[PDB]
């Protein structure tokens, strides 16, 4: 069925290794893309808290920001600030600066139970609005994919290019938020 | 962490893609390897009968052959020969001829709840001997990847060469049968 590239392959592998950590809230553990510095996204139907376990170490959450567009709808990206030594990758430069649609991408996971998993997802549709859960919400990403639970968090690329993280699904599809190059450089 | 190829993670995507499809018994569901013709291969836990769900079509099992070595000894894999129309593309050639160990090698599941996915994980080293819930089997793969039920069947891949395909593990490991050459020559 679905099929990604070489280069692709090795983007995603190099993105999971520097820039993923796990996380834990109280609604479960999520795959977590650190952007720069001390930033890192989450789906905002995480429940985000005061405190988040990080690889299994409890970290203060410095500050977050639940996205929503200028008519005030919902995004599904929670930007986090987290108080720990350790800094990340800037990986700014791979993110979209427009909405769009992309071929061949791959959705990578990062948790305890799967730890290094790489689904290639095919074609990707920006579907635009979506009834998430009985929440609208804007700027999603859609690709024919059984996604499931413990996907969340997932994060999508294509070669060069880190364009969304997962954030739902109908047992047939999935859907990802947008990740753009504004939410972050400013 | 562990890390594969280009080339290794495109050599597993032909072979789940022309390969391999989704296998169910009544132990469960298990990826399974299609090898040439009709001929496909299971790990001899799923309890195979006289007849199986091949993507969920009952498909009539025309033969079966439990492989043990010539000590006598379980090998955990079983050959198939599937009463189905389409053939599966010859990949005899990929399989090695004898006993070795592997870097970098990749896991690729194709399952009703995982459809085509891989993992890397890391240097496959010949184990030999193992207790696999209390049956004693030979020509075992090891890697140190926390594995999971579901993923049994799995294929286990190099670029250029299919290895084995999964069968146990211990929570912190995986282990794998070996595939070789002269099974089905
Ligand atoms: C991952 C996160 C999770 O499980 O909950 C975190 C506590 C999960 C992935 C999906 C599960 C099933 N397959 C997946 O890919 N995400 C969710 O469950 C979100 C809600 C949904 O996905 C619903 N699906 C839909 O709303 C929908 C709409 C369409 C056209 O197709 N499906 C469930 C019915 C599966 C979590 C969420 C996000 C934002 C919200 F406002 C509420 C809930
Ligand atoms: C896959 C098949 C399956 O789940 O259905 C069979 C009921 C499963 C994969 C492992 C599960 C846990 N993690 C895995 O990778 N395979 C099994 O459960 C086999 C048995 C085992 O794996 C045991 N492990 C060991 O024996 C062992 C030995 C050592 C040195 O380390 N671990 C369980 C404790 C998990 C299924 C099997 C195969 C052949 C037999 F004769 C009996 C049972």
């Amino acid at each position: 069925s679905h099929m990604a590239s070489g280069p692709g392959f090795d983007f995603a592998q190099a993105i999971m290794k520097k820039n993923t950590v796990i996380a834990r809230t109280e609604k479960g553990e999520f795959t977590m893309l650190g952007v720069y510095d001390r930033v890192a996204v989450i789906p905002t139907h995480a429940s985000v808290g005061e405190t988040i376990y990080i690889n299994d170490v409890e970290t203060k959450v410095l500050d977050a920001c639940a996205l929503r567009d200028l008519t005030d709808t919902n995004l599904e990206i929670t930007i986090v600030k987290l108080d720990r030594n350790q800094k990340f990758r800037d990986i700014r430069h791979f993110l979209p600066r427009y909405e769009d649609d992309y071929n061949d991408a791959v959705l990578s996971v990062h948790t305890s139970k799967f730890p290094n998993m790489y689904i290639p997802v095919g074609q990707v549709t920006n579907y635009g609005f979506l009834n998430l859960g009985g929440t609208p919400t804007h700027r999603i990403l859609m690709y024919n994919f059984p996604t499931r639970a413990g996907q969340c968090g997932g994060v999508v690329t294509t070669t060069g290019k880190v364009i969304g993280i997962h954030v739902g699904g109908n047992g047939a599809q999935g859907f990802a938020a947008m990740l753009l190059h504004s939410y972050f450089s400013d």
